[PDB]
């Protein structure tokens, strides 16, 4: 049997990268999945991918900076499909890559909202029908940039921080009604890694190799199943974790130091 | 000779609890203090007890929910005493412990506006004479409830979880400016404890036998001096670094579960 | 399809306990298992439970304190069934609970050889037919108490910490052949469990109500599963990693200072 | 006042890197350090150059290979100054860089003695006179090694991580006693440090510029002053924790794959 059959999933930002990754991967186990995106396009793209590989999907245009917009998604879950068992928060809007002192009040605004307090909002909403159910699956992204305090990212290396205290928080009390609360921390072959390696032909080669596996990651064939595992009887003994998904690029790091800035200036 | 002599410092919140304790043990290891509070009156008394005891202080009344408060502050230290080379960001505003799904989006705003931004701010405002000078130490302060997940501090928990982010992020690009930054996670007898204790006559007996030590923690004598190492050369080589200043209590943690909640509801 | 199918599985241990639950789990995702276990009657038993459930199974009395026993058992899953795919160190035995000062000496080297000196004669045994077939899954099995520094366990607490370093140390080389290797930290009713529960009427209770899901694990039901993931594909690029499968113990803790232990004694 | 004052240390393998950098920053603290040593020409050399600034010394020829040996020097403290309240467990003998497959028993073997036993023997030995006047602090030295995992140094990355399992569990138990261990992960030019340079002649510039402070450490203004904050009344209310002092080197990592070895091989 698949791993999530007549269980339901919403997946923000499910119209691309590591989001349509996982929204593939969970409609495979037999999930049914809100594509809560918005970008209709492919949006509406990933949701024909799923029903064309038959699985159930239903697209929901859904902004994660209006929590209007969240709990209406988690709304359409509820009605359209009869609960929402399995929550995964993986919507991302960048900032300019600048240094620290270089980035706005409006960025760091901008990544709180959309990554932070769009993982408050959802998990508020989706408790509801979980708690009713007494059966939940929380899956939360966050970042290997959290812990190596990576350059040129610190708005998102704080709101990413923020999402793994809010992840304990949960998980230590949701627990009561079988809900758990888990989040990875993944790299994979996004948006990001396609413009990074546009710009620089080199940088595949050195990504890969920065990592014991030696390898890049491939959306839905290496972060596909570790979402299925958190989203499933699998992980039902586990709760409040941080999980790795990365090749092992965790072990050695990464030096993000940008090439125009010297290493001591004292 | 003082560890922190012809060195300035500004301690948010040193009106009390910690933030005084603080305040207090570096105006005897010789540096200048600005006591940066919103409450006049225990703001000014810290003064007072450092200048009693023969140490340099300004009260500077400030309000860390507002940028433009801390960066006069900021100004404020340098131009009355000639630099700023150590800022600890300690103020804390409780919202009321109450489980997550019962937190409004208006506490979480609060907690995150007290502890998050207006640690970003000052940090910010702090490395403008900082970096001038090549030298720095900011000592943010985070909770072991971060790791924890402690039940009933579901914002402050995220907040504090962003604050070692902003922490690492800020250690690995600013050390080349010779500016560390590194995060303590204390426990001691500051308001929270006092108010604690007022309700329950058991509770400082419990508290002091839950931690290694055995012990509750004195602001001044304990969580003092391991502020005073991250402010001085002692921790000229140690930087993104977090360190639990609590007795040891981080090894066997604590159940926060509320008595009143049944541990398993399904 | 089983997540394990055509694949051959050794797991020391697997009379009881976590290792019968694991064993039993893998069997029932199409692996063959060895059952590589000490106690002749409880191995034999486990072979006849997994193959009157359908699955392949083969006890082979094993003393994981012998590198030849160890070696033969490797030989005898490659002889048997072809391969050895996966390595699960599980094996265990107790040294008295006594406070560190009064460990003797011979209880550290017991615990050192029948737990690290067992995990690294086996990783190496198993090495040379994973690397032969570019493909390994080592499932090492660590403690909470290594955390928390658990009283009354400080040798085990030093030889499972020895564990996770070495446990990091092949996910980092041995990545290049595609064999992953990750630690778990579980929590189950197993023999040692049962002892204290027939000690303690309200041991079980006490033990199930310390952590966020409220309730005990069961052997095959709870970490047999996440055994599966850190044996499978699922779990192709993450290496080097830690993992808690304990109902979320890991966040409060657990304090264990025996009750006739003054916690102040100066 | 120096911060060691009417205390005693005992530092192993004293006479040389950092262990010569602490024993010196100790002496210029106040207090009396015995030089624990195989090496009787450099221990003698350290015990003169603390004599010469001022400080209270003594060489004593120690094995930390043999219990005995530990032993005798753990009474030379107490006879000849009066106590042992510091214990720094820092010598070390390296194993060949060799892949893990390639590393022998017998280096596991003798890299478990010289840093792990090692550690609990001397722990162990130190702990009555502590015990007695209630008051200790115990300093040992892990790696960032340990948790890179990085290549060639798998049995020193497995030893060292027990020596943490081990500081964990003594801290949580001789707390009663005021008695601390804390555990320093230290980068500093050491022989090994010399060792890579005189090889590489760009090694010691890229391994400043690996970390954020931007250079390498020096044993004694870099290292000596952290172990001071953990031998020191600074430190009374820190224990069980670790701290990395290697100029922020724990948060990029490094990555230490040899140069002749293939990233991937699958
Ligand atoms: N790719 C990596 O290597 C990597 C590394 C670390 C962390 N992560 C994290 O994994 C998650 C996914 O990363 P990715 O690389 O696949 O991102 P991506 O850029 O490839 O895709 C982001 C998706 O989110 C959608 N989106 C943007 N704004 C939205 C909004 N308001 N509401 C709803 N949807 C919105 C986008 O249209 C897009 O489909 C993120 O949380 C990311 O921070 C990824
Ligand atoms: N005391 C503990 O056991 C403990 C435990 C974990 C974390 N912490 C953290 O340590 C730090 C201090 O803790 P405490 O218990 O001593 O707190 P406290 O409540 O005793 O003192 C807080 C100080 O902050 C001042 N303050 C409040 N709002 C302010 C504002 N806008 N601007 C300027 N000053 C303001 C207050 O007037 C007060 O003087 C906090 O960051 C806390 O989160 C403390
Ligand atoms: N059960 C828990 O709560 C828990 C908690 C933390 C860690 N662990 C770890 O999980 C693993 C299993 O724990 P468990 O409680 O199921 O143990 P258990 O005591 O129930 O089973 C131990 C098995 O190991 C076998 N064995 C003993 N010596 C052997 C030897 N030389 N050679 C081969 N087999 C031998 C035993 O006969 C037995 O079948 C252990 O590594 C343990 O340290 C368990
Ligand atoms: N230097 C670094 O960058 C670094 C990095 C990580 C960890 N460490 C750790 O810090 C500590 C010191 O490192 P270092 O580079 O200064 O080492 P080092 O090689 O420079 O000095 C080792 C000292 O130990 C002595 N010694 C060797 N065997 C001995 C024995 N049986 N008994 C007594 N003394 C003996 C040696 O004679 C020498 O004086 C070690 O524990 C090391 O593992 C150092
Ligand atoms: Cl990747
Ligand atoms: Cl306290
Ligand atoms: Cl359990
Ligand atoms: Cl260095």
């Amino acid at each position: 049997m698949g791993l999530l059959e007549q269980r339901v999933a919403l997946v923000t930002g499910a119209g691309g990268g590591i989001g349509r990754g996982v929204a593939r991967s969970f409609g495979n186990e037999g999930a049914a999945v809100i594509i809560a995106e918005i970008n209709e396009s492919t949006g509406r793209q990933v949701e024909q991918e799923i029903r064309e590989m038959g699985g159930r999907s239903l697209f929901v245009k859904t902004d994660v900076t209006s929590k209007a917009s969240i709990e209406a998604a988690v709304r359409s879950a509820v009605e359209q499909f009869g609960s929402l068992d399995i929550l995964v928060n993986n919507a991302f809007v960048p900032t300019p890559n600048v240094l620290l002192e270089e980035k706005t009040d409006e960025m760091l605004e901008q990544t709180l909202t959309t990554s932070l307090w769009a993982t408050w909002w959802a998990m508020r909403a989706a408790f509801v029908p979980m708690r009713e159910r007494r059966w939940g699956r929380i899956v939360n992204f966050y970042s290997i940039d959290t812990e190596t305090g990576a350059w040129l990212h610190g708005d998102y290396n704080t709101a990413k921080a923020g999402i793994v205290g809010l992840t304990r928080s949960a998980a230590s009390e949701w627990g009561r009604f079988n809900i758990t609360v888990n989040a990875i921390a993944p790299t994979a072959m996004g948006a990001t890694f396609f413009e990074l390696a546009a710009k620089n032909p080199e940088f595949a080669e050195r990504s890969a190799a920065a990592r014991p596996l030696g390898r890049s990651g491939d959306p839905e064939q290496d972060i596909g199943p570790a979402a299925v595992f958190f989203a499933s009887e699998m992980s039902r003994f586990v709760t409040g974790e941080t999980l790795h998904v990365d090749g092992g690029l965790h072990l050695p790091g990464y030096n993000s130091r940008p090439a125009g800035i010297k290493p001591r200036e004292y």
